[PDB]
């Protein structure tokens, strides 16, 4: 009768800063045990302070989702010591080689935390898309093809693994507050504003809330499901 | 002076077509949450039941007796909630009003302008204080032929691209505005289809199972809270799987 | 109500299309279009001056047709535009439909004029057991809002009448049309028509030619399989 | 005023249903046409067809899934018929991933390729044909075809290149011509237009993309369904 994630193991990839972490610390504040990672040592280790630090049982690993090792050797680890990652949120990110490389890499990861979830006979995978943000006319072209590979690759495989009770949904954040976008020339962080009718940036954690809803038992019915968190502002 | 990440206490919420079903899970998921909820329905048993689930549920509201297809009817009742309960911020349209596929014209048409009436209305007191949620349930799937899906498709249709664009008029107050798409739900209507038919519904839906009305109230229930803040002009499906458009 | 050279374009011969607001830029460039391909073209406009106008420009172009003055939001006016056009011209089988809180009351106002005018040239198409009915969309023009809604309704409208009609073997599709070069869009700032140029993949604003030749393709026996359908013509740059 | 007279067209997969209608349909226009199929027979058998119905072009073996293959084949038509300004990908090829990106490999792989021969003349039609269980894989195919052409589309535009889809419901083909009563009539029964569409009724919808009325058209996805619609 709640949206409590005790007893759950969640690995969140890109946890070392933004919404990555702010993902990690929500997934933490439901009761869920959480994995993040990066892909050096420092980021682990810093991964691992930030959930001592706010009270959250967990770890931080090094993992390249890029690597096929990388990742059956993570997912031995997390086996091994932590127990199987039930709720697996992918946030670890020219456009062809962009997406074409991005979708490599959510596949990889989904189809090997699989076995574990077709095991339990339950599960959620969450896709978080790129945030908006883009030096130029090539970040527009990067950013819609980036949100339509995500948005039928999501659909497809809800498709394929629903009849286990596993939910596969997707999170297209608009224009987020990060530290990568507080960097941005003013006039193109101007012109943004401009165009998200709310008139302000989204909050990592405005983003990290719907992830948190996402992976509760009250989204079971969601599935194939991409929810746009951008103020309003549609870009396609 | 209080703050958590679900609540909606000191919120007050309408929900209208609340005697049943969706409408009624919203209602008590609502409460549920903290806020005081006056669920509508058209007739005056209709609201006495709603009234009567609260209590049951101990929840703070009312039912009330509101026709949204009538401008007078809402602002009468919109009124009466002002005078007693103070101003609706969170505001839920799911009162919608043998069919086939000739008839989707019509009941989209009058269901928008019912939407728009409404939102129009609730609107100023949202403006007001600087922060509102208003969220609009589209209709679940009520035949399963050509006639149906027409009719499912065109409301799908109708719903999002109002819903985007009234999200874009009043979000510079703070206000969102989103939909949820039901599926298949488990409902009044589902049942009473015999099987064999009904059956090869469950093959349509890679969950393999017909949605519960709670399971829209969950996702109705996030949106009203401050977490959902950045969603605006969202069509959030709830369907296990199965598209349609 | 004012009325041997075989070109090979004249596949549209012997049908009778009807284009509502031809008196200009679009709607003008999709009489011509459909002309150019051998129909008997009506074409329309809410005014006498914008009805005489309509029938120069035919003459002048060698199209066989008329300019009748139309209100496509009143019943009495199609009922009896297309009782004139029955008893004058024949049946008018290839319709496009292209004569136009802001937000909402455009949207809900076209979308009854579409469907007031649709379902009045639909017992002629029935009785042949053929038709085409195209929709124009709104051109870009707060106006972010509006683009997207109208796109979104003009859409599901043209999807869900298709699937009404279409065992009739009516075809029913929609053209969105992007920055289309019209008089008023001439007329902009270097600064302002150069920032949105950069905005489309082409680099230039479209022709309204350019749109009746998608209309003209979609009025054709070709694109038969083709219905409820939404065709963007809009250079690239595509806006939700 | 719908002429290709003057311009190359290569249509990959012209051996049989819809790429051999569409190699027709653009030499009805007046192209210069090569098709394309994965074995000697069967670029034999487009060539028959050519002659046959008085089409000039050729008949070439490419596999569009090996850059040796794409290399060499554009070569062969460089030095013999000029380039290609006319392209039509219609060659086609746990499961519904691997489809799905083998095939855009192969579009990417093959517009990459052609791109410089367009560019150079600054005009060009890059024309994309969707696949014609099975849910999954055709939504997924689909969504894939539609973000990728419209990404193509607004990379390559400044150049006066269209780059356009076309997504097929249900066509009469080798294929759908096996399927158990009950099973095909269950299938009319979705389609609004109560009908298989023809090969003939894709050909012209990319006879039409190709000529120069559809220059405005670009980074667009056309359904061709009868109005049956599946996402
Ligand atoms: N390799 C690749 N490129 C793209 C793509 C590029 C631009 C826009 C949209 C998709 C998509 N993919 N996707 C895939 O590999 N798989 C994929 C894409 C869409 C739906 C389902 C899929 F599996
Ligand atoms: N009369 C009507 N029909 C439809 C419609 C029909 C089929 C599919 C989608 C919308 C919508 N509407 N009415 C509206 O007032 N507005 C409207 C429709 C679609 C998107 C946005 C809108 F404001």
């Amino acid at each position: 009768q709640s949206m409590s994630l005790q007893g759950k193991v969640a690995l969140v990839t890109g946890a070392s800063r933004g919404i990555g972490q702010a993902i990690a610390l929500e997934l933490g504040r439901l009761g869920a045990v959480v994995i993040g990672t990066a892909t050096s040592a420092s980021g682990a280790e810093k991964i691992a302070e930030t959930l001592k630090a706010n009270g959250v049982e967990g770890a931080g690993l090094v993992l390249d989702v890029s690597s096929d090792e990388s990742v059956a050797a993570t997912l031995e680890h997390i086996q091994q010591h932590l127990g199987q990652p039930l709720i697996v949120v992918n946030n670890a990110g020219e456009w062809f080689d962009v997406v074409n490389t991005n979708l490599n890499s959510l596949y990889r990861l989904s189809k090997a935390v699989l076995r574990g979830m077709t095991k339990a006979r339950w599960g959620r995978i969450i896709n978080i898309g790129s945030v908006v943000g883009a030096m130029g006319n090539a970040g527009q072209t990067n950013y819609a093809a980036a949100k339509a590979g995500l948005e039928g690759f999501t659909r497809a495989l809800a498709r394929e693994v629903g009849s286990r009770a596993i939910t596969v949904n997707a999170v297209a954040p608009g224009f987020i507050d990060t530290d990568m976008t507080r960097e941005l020339p003013e006039a193109q962080r101007e012109a943004l504003l401009g165009q998200i009718p709310l008139g302000r940036l989204g909050q990592a954690e405005e983003i990290a809330k719907v992830v948190g809803f996402l992976a509760s038992d009250g989204a079971a019915y969601v599935t194939g499901a991409t929810v746009p968190v951008n103020g309003g502002m549609y870009m396609s």
